């Protein structure tokens, strides 16, 4: 049998972050820890949720010591602020590195055994569930709001390491592109082409089943009708944006993703590469290497991305889902190129390593070696 | 901004409920009350869960006395079994019958104030979740196990009364199509046909928008493939209509339902007709109705139910919509007029003015009047 877990409630749509007072007065919970970054303060999206919670009369603190790829350290000094602060639940307001973070804490919270992290990496065996989270999405974004992973930095082994538990599912999700709207034009493409890369690794992962094929192909759609459109700043595109990244992400721990995903965590350890920079170089040539051994799927990707397919053999259409990703790469302005982004050719062994033992990559619908993710990082590496 | 409320954790398909146990255990519950009627344990549905929880050594009792469109008598002799069981959770083993009585007991267990029933209607003021409910259609099917809709007849008023609550959405749904396929084929064609009903009326409903849009054509491309090969006794088109019934569902309560529902519910309360067996019945004949004030939808329906609407105006596209339904009920064997289960022409007028009333009749895209609802019944009744 297949699970899905899923956001028992979530509210969609501008606006949507108006429903949270309401959703913590019917729960009970008395104190918040807001987990966020410096960032999300300084430019006011925080105010944004805690201009509301004062109207409200609803208690907060705020956690906001998350970098971008959250490490063990910014873990554990959340931790001690929300033991400190007195809240009984949690508020994620950010990307994924917030988000994460805050999944990490509310587990261990109630978990206190996994006071170290490392142990948490894997199907974690939590007794108790994480202390409550509100999820809300600031980027379009990783789905951090409705998959039960998070992902932390290790420094110290120089990788990155998924943490999967059902018991870190947030309780309420908040979906709301003026949440988002604040993104840099760069920002929303790099998140954007991971909510791509969500829904097609999804789509093509071995666990891929009809619910998941459905919710991801769907994902595709949206995604690649609106990336474009988002990232010139249209207000429309950028709600398509935060419900198709959602949706990428309803898939993505119930069924799981493959070497993208695989070979971007490595990057993310090593140079801190932007997740979303990194998922986007390397999309275009995994999905190269995955093509035949993905039956018709690249045909529907090709179709929803806007090719017309009719008349063309499949290895045709599979040719022209590749394609597409590329023009959409472009397009958004994400580099061509992995040495473009500071990667170096000397690290690729060590690199490829990484990626074939990350878990991600066991979902590859193609089985990969060693070498034939060596070969990969080469043909992402330069032109 | 939409809200949607989900399961937290569903399993889905043959051997599902293989992970009950392991459910039960992860979560620390004591002692269950099984909530069922009394075919499900004549037939040994009951026992295919009831031997894996005895082998995995969990306690259970058992209230096996719900029956067809459950009653507010129904509801109070559950709620008494389960206060004198010392069971800590429920497990809902049936169709929409059993699951509803199963929310009902679990709402009032932890707010006790409810216990006349009747003051639950419409959005329950609840001030605590209900007793964890873990959910396992038998049917294919209501989605019970995903709304936050309960619905209890009144005998006494002689109305059926819809319960809106997300303190009583089940914790877990298990959607084991091995569960579903004792069904008599009449009942896998009735239920099947609601499930396209749900599909259908959350597609054109007054609040839909882009997820549940998305939701509701794949449920409707499913079940419209699947039901005559599941009604026939094929294995995997029965697996097909296990995960399209539940699809169909994930907009019944987020988005809302229509007049086919509002029109099947007094023949419910009025006649014990089979929930199924009315929206089969009115089904088409609603959607005729409906069709002009449905935009581009009819053609999307059409599409997935295998019609090429390829150079189709839109009205063409939105009859041969309508003629694939009135198709797909003749060749699994619903049957063709109200008539035909019992419904009586002097009772129509009251009929129509309790689905007027009805709160699935307010998401309906065309504004319906008392008289369009006579007019409504007299179509879907009448042999000509
Ligand atoms: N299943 C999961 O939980 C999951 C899935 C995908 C990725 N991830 C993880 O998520 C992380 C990446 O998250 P991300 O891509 O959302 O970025 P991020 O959270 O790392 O943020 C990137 C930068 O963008 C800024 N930013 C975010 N929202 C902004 C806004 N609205 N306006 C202005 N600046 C804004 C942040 O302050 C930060 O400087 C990685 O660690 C990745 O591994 C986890
Ligand atoms: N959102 C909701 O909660 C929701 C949605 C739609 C309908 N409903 C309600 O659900 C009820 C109808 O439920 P239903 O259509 O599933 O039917 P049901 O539960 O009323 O069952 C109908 C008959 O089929 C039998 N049966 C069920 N499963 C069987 C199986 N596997 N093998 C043999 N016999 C089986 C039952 O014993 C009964 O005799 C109505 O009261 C309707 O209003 C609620
Ligand atoms: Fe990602
Ligand atoms: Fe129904």
């Amino acid at each position: 049998a297949n699970r899905m877990i899923l956001n028992e409630t979530a509210w969609f749509g501008r606006g949507a972050v108006g429903a949270l007072t309401d959703e913590v007065k019917r729960r009970g919970y008395q104190k918040a820890l807001i987990v966020t970054d410096k960032t999300l303060v300084q430019c006011g999206v925080v105010a944004k949720v805690t201009d509301k919670m004062d109207a409200a009369g609803l208690a907060w603190a705020i956690y906001d010591g998350v970098v971008p790829n959250p490490t063990i350290t910014v873990v554990k000094e959340g931790l001690g602020v929300f033991q400190n602060s007195g809240a009984d639940y949690l508020i994620a307001i950010g990307g994924g590195s917030p988000q994460d973070t805050c999944k990490a804490i509310g587990i261990i919270s109630n978990n206190p055994e996994f006071a170290d992290v490392r142990s948490l990496e894997g199907l974690s065996p939590t007794n108790k569930p994480s202390v409550p989270i509100l999820a809300i999405p600031t980027t379009a974004g990783t789905a951090a709001e409705v998959t039960i992973n998070y992902v932390i930095t290790d420094e110290e082994k120089r990788r990155k390491f998924v943490c999967v538990d059902p018991h870190d599912i947030p309780q309420v999700a908040f979906i709301d592109a003026d949440m988002m709207d604040g993104m840099p034009p760069a920002l929303k493409a790099a998140t954007g082409v991971d909510a791509l890369t969500h829904a097609i690794e999804g789509y093509i992962t071995r666990g891929a089943w009809a619910l998941t094929d459905a919710l991801h192909i769907k994902a595709i759609e949206i995604i690649a009708g609106a990336l474009r459109g988002s990232v010139a700043g249209d207000k429309d595109a950028g709600e398509e944006m935060a419900l198709g990244q959602y949706v990428a992400g309803m898939g993505i721990s119930n069924v799981g993703l493959g070497l993208v995903h695989g070979m971007a965590h490595p990057l993310g350890a090593f140079y801190n590469t932007p997740h979303g920079v990194a998922n986007a170089i390397l999309l275009p040539h995994v999905m190269r290497y995955n093509a035949d051994f993905t039956g018709e799927k690249y045909r529907d990707i090709a179709r929803v991305m806007g090719v017309k397919v009719e008349g063309m053999s499949l290895e045709e259409a599979r040719n022209a889902a590749v394609e597409a990703v590329f023009a959409l790469n472009r397009d958004v302005g994400i580099p061509p190129h992995l040495r473009d982004v500071g990667v170096r050719k000397e690290d690729i062994p060590a690199l490829a390593q990484a990626a074939l033992d990350d878990v991600c990559t066991g979902g590859n619908p193609r089985e990969a070696t060693l070498e034939d993710i060596v070969e990969l990082y080469h043909t992402a590496w330069t032109s």
